[PDB]
């Protein structure tokens, strides 16, 4: 079985996964909409009562399974719980990242394409007024994606956008086919520094942004000025818990696959706590210092609420590009921004697609080449649904991330900490650990963490269970994916009986 070479690279790859577009875009929006600086109160608590405990568990399950030559949840759940229902629930952790990858890699290709178009100067040039600046870029994005003009739910992406997607896939395969250490870990040692440099530079250039409408100081002002009156809203505490899941990448079975390449007695306590902190630092220090400030600096603090309500996607694919076409040398700033984003996603997309690569290796005994080429084949095929069918992207995100963070994460708790046994579990986490997990966390892992995860589920349940016909096309496919994966798991246990 393959293994991580260095402890540094391990943390960088785990952080590589955790840090992506959400750190720079999603997180700053959630904070401003939910109390600003006051949002740091429930966010840190959730980091301590949910994020950190659950992180350690996925690291534990991974290493525990990796020592037995299994990196995925269909096998691992069957090791924590000798049952048929454990193998089925395990498929979900093979299904979730595979669904995300069907849309995630494609959006990752957008950043790359934009980065290319921005670098060569193939971008709109306005013209005055805010809608006169945004519209040439709103339309720039819509022509790349192929946003439907008529009533049809049909997208028509550009040939270029399609070609960049093919290139993005090829890049992923390039890194992935070289393996854990010589591919992912090697690239994680190059990307993360390159990422940090790009962030710092953008942070610096943004703080220098001065327009007649405002400054960057007004941006960091609006974003971080605490509104404690919003702490009364349960929805703020719900968003915070949800944000931590999203921030750390919990409930997608990605960590579990990675940790399974960590050796039997190597530390997972301190190593995890490090990679987790790197992401949080990247979010609060770098991510919340670029997007929102630059948005407020150009449009003023008067539109700061409107900007945050416009969503994270508009902020990063329309708003910020439009601001860049108005600043000195902003076309290169557009390129550094989209190249910052491209790497952030790429370090995540190679991480997520590994689970399916691991399965084909560990359970179906496929070579690494075949495992990558078929995984690439599957994600490439399924992506055509995202590329051509309008709102298919949303349906996949809803089901994958929805079930992923709200169902499957809780399942990891119960199986490992309630079915497999809390004491046996606790030893598996602390074993070989440089530092030991605080004795208080035993109660947080066993009660507090699943109690929260139950509530996040239920509130999510009570709102989304009640909440067009073409959505069935996407549902039809992703269900077909689950059946397909059940079948592979089925074939996996039948090959093992023969040998
Ligand atoms: C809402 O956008 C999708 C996020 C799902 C979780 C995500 N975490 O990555 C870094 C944490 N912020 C993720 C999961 C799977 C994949 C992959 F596409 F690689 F499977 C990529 C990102
Ligand atoms: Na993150
Ligand atoms: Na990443």
């Amino acid at each position: 079985r393959e293994h991580w070479a260095t402890r540094l690279g391990l943390i960088l790859a785990m952080a590589g996964y955790a840090v992506d577009l959400g750190n720079f875009l999603r997180f700053p929006v959630q904070a401003a909409e939910n109390g600003g600086g006051a949002f740091m109160i429930p966010y840190i608590i959730a980091f301590l009562l949910v994020g950190i405990p659950l992180m350690w568990i996925e690291w534990a399950m991974g290493r525990y399974g990796g020592a037995q030559g299994h990196g995925t949840t269909p096998a691992i759940f069957y090791l924590l719980w000798r049952n048929r229902f454990a193998k089925i629930l395990g498929v979900f952790g093979l299904w979730i990242p595979l669904v995300v990858a069907s849309y995630y890699v494609y959006i990752e290709s957008w950043t790359l394409g934009f980065a290319i178009k921005f670098l060569v100067g193939l971008v709109p040039e306005p013209p005055t007024d805010p809608d006169s600046i945004l519209r040439p870029f709103k339309e720039f994005l819509y022509s790349y994606i192929g946003v439907p003009k008529g009533d049809e739910p049909i997208l028509k992406p550009s040939l270029f956008a399609y070609i960049v997607f093919l290139i993005t896939m090829f890049i992923n395969v390039s890194i992935l086919i070289r393996g854990i250490s010589k591919g992912i870990e090697r690239f994680a040692k190059i990307a993360m520094p390159t990422l940090f440099i790009l962030a710092v530079f953008l942070v610096i250039r943004v703080f220098l942004l001065e327009t007649p409408n405002g400054t960057a100081a007004d941006g960091l002002n609006f974003l971080w000025t605490p509104d404690f009156e919003k702490l009364k809203d349960p929805g703020v505490w719900i968003a915070a818990v949800g944000q931590i899941f999203f921030s750390l990448g919990l409930g997608f079975g990605v960590l579990i696959t990675f940790a399974s390449y960590v050796r039997k007695d190597q530390d997972i306590v301190l190593s995890g706590l490090t990679a987790a902190t790197l992401n949080e630092k990247a979010s609060v220090i770098l991510g919340g210092s670029i997007s929102i400030p630059a948005a407020v600096a150009f449009f003023g603090v008067a539109n700061a609420v409107a900007i945050a309500k416009a969503g994270a996607f508009n902020l990063g694919f329309i708003t910020l590009p439009a601001i860049f076409s108005q600043t000195a040398g902003g076309t290169f700033l557009g390129f550094l921004w989209f190249f910052l984003l491209f790497f952030a996603g790429l370090t995540s997309s190679i991480a997520g697609m590994q689970g399916m690569i691991a399965f084909l290796e560990d359970e179906l005994k496929l070579s690494r080449k075949h495992a990558v080429l078929w995984t690439a084949a599957i994600v490439f095929f399924s992506a055509h649904l995202v590329m051509f069918l309008n709102k298919s992207l949303d349906e996949m995100d809803f089901w994958a991330t929805g079930i992923g963070v709200v169902f499957f994460g809780l399942t990891e708790l119960i199986i490992f900490f309630w079915i497999f046994g809390a004491d046996k579990a606790w030893e598996e986490i602390n074993r070989g650990g440089i530092i030991k997990v605080p004795r208080i966390y035993y109660y947080v892992m066993r009660y507090i963490t699943p109690a929260f995860l139950a509530v996040l589920l239920v509130v999510w349940a009570r709102e989304y269970i009640p909440k067009h016909w073409t959505v069935w096309i996407t549902r039809f496919y992703i269900i077909g994916l689950f059946l397909f994966l059940t079948f592979l798991v089925f074939l996996a246990e039948r090959r093992r009986n023969h040998e």
